[PDB]
């Protein structure tokens, strides 16, 4: 229970972060050419929110695996110096630093 209690804290903190704007909602493949071809397993914060809401996280490791998938997919598709990429690095570093502050 305290496992998923820390996940609520960090997801709420990521949900409200300045640099979270590329990750609050699923990428729209109709708007992003080549996205479905390149990104096999899309992931985003609202999908993690939904899954946390309906209780579909058994351990805290599953939650972190979805979070890292967001920034993996981000680095796979965007240049590090693009504006999404820049936001993803800020968000990736935030997540790891907060995650280690508990574990
Ligand atoms: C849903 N969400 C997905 C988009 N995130 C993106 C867009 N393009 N690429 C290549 C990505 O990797 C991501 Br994540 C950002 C979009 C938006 C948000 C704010 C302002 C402009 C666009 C709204």
């Amino acid at each position: 229970h305290s496992d998923l209690t820390f996940c609520e804290i960090i997801l709420m903190e990521m949900e409200s972060h300045d640099a979270a704007w590329p990750f609050l909602e699923p990428v729209n493949p109709r708007l992003v050419s080549g996205y479905r071809r390149i990104i096999k397993n899309p992931m985003d914060f609202s999908t993690m929110r939904h899954r946390l809401s309906r209780g579909g996280y058994t351990s805290s490791e599953e939650f972190a695996a979805d979070a890292l998938l967001v920034f993996d997919n981000c680095q796979t598709f965007n240049e590090d110096d693009s504006e999404v990429g820049k936001a993803g690095h800020i968000m990736r570093r935030f997540f790891e630093s907060r995650w280690e502050e508990f574990y």
